């Protein structure tokens, strides 16, 4: 009895109090991320289970012409997903963020699919039709905004977590303990490995990984560089070698995970490590140093060189070199009209990389809802939709 299926479907969708509470509190706030990482063979339906359920429910609302109730249901959904991402923190930050980007991307992708199909096919007034094209068009803009918003909320949280770890790991932690006599580089690699693996396991398009990682490495370069350039009894040949090792490990991680641009992201740190290690004896050494250190200004060069701490049995930086560098800075300043030492960290807002990319092609998928969930009305809707496939 399809009329008995449709009758039960219709009454389940009409009861917004129960259905909305189930969707918002159970499905969305109660989300569980599947285990990701190495040798983990996740199917898409394990990743995007909330989106796929919402897609089944939304479409059944539209099938029954509950167009205004879909609108209020979706308003709650959008609200809830954004709030959920806004509360993300701690060890779950990476997996849970990637999880939500995957799901919002799935939802946006469905809405674009729906809009195209509503515009392209003849199946009922043209005033009902007009308000329906209008609603879906508006839903597309709302999901585009949600995606932009959550990408940005999450990326900022990621930056904050790196602020906290990266400075100790890259700048202060000794790669050679005692050599010049708490987070380490391993924690930084773990962070970036988690981003790589979650994205891989949750089927995130590769352009997104590159955008996230490039934004983050550039941020690391800025904040760590800015801490280093302030240090006055710290910069030495030994610290240069240690920094080279810290930096190089990140640079080689980039190489192996496709990030050809990585070396370019880390240039201020790479070139600082160089400055701290190369000979600084002659005027020629300093002109060579400048070409090597193309990403550093004369004022930056001059701060680093002037704050360099010579070891016992190491030759001082000659005064002639110190004044040569000070007079390159004096010249560059004066060149601003011919005839900051800090790098500004990029805090966004950032372009949503999903927006630059074709949406996912919508193939119909079997009405599935995970067994571990406890959503009575939602599960009944899904079970009923699945019955009318037989």
């Amino acid at each position: 009895n399809a009329t008995q299926i449709n009758e039960e479907l219709y009454r389940l969708l009409e009861d917004t109090e129960i259905l909305n509470q189930e969707i918002t509190e159970g499905l969305l706030k109660g989300f569980e991320v599947p285990d990701a990482g190495v040798a983990i063979q996740l199917s898409k339906r394990d990743v995007v289970y909330p989106a796929r359920i919402l897609i089944i429910v939304l479409s059944e609302m539209w099938r029954f012409g509950l167009t205004k109730q879909s609108e209020s249901f979706l308003a709650q959904v959008l609200t809830t997903i954004q709030k959920v991402v806004t509360q993300l923190k701690g060890n779950d930050l990476i997996p849970s963020g990637v999880f939500w980007l995957a799901n919002v991307r799935e939802l946006y992708s469905f809405v674009v699919f729906a809009l195209n199909s509503i515009l392209t096919e003849e199946t009922m007034t043209d005033e009902e039709y007009k308000e329906y094209v209008s609603l879906v068009t508006e839903l597309k803009d709302d999901f585009e905004a949600l995606s932009y918003n959550i990408y940005n909320i999450w990326l900022k949280k990621l930056q904050k977590q790196l602020q906290k770890k990266a400075i100790n790991a890259v700048v202060i932690s000794e790669s050679l303990p005692g050599f010049s006599a708490e987070y380490t580089m391993d924690d930084i690699l773990t962070f970036f490995n988690s981003i790589y693996w979650c994205m891989k396991s949750f089927h995130i398009e590769n352009e997104v990984f590159h955008a996230v990682v490039t934004t983050l490495l550039n941020y690391v370069d800025a904040i760590c560089f800015n801490e280093l350039i302030m240090k006055r009894n710290f910069l030495s040949w030994k610290r240069g070698l240690q920094l080279n090792y810290n930096v190089t490990r990140l640079e080689e991680w980039c190489k192996t995970h496709g990030l050809t641009d990585g070396t370019e992201c880390l240039q201020h740190l790479i070139q600082t490590a160089k400055l701290l290690q190369v000979r600084k004896y002659t005027i020629e050494d300093i002109d060579i140093l400048r070409g090597i250190c193309y990403s550093l200004t004369p004022a930056q060069l001059q701060k680093l060189i002037s704050q360099y701490q010579v070891a016992d049995y190491e030759s001082p930086i000659p005064q002639e070199i110190l004044r040569y560098v000070a007079d390159i800075v004096k010249k560059e300043a004066a060149l601003s009209s011919s005839g900051s030492i800090f790098i500004t960290p990029e805090t966004g807002p950032f372009t949503d990389p999903f927006s630059l990319i074709k949406t996912r092609k919508f193939d119909q998928v079997e009405a599935y809802i995970p067994a571990w969930l406890s959503l009575p009305s939602t599960k009944r809707i899904v079970d009923l939709v699945a019955q009318q496939v037989v």
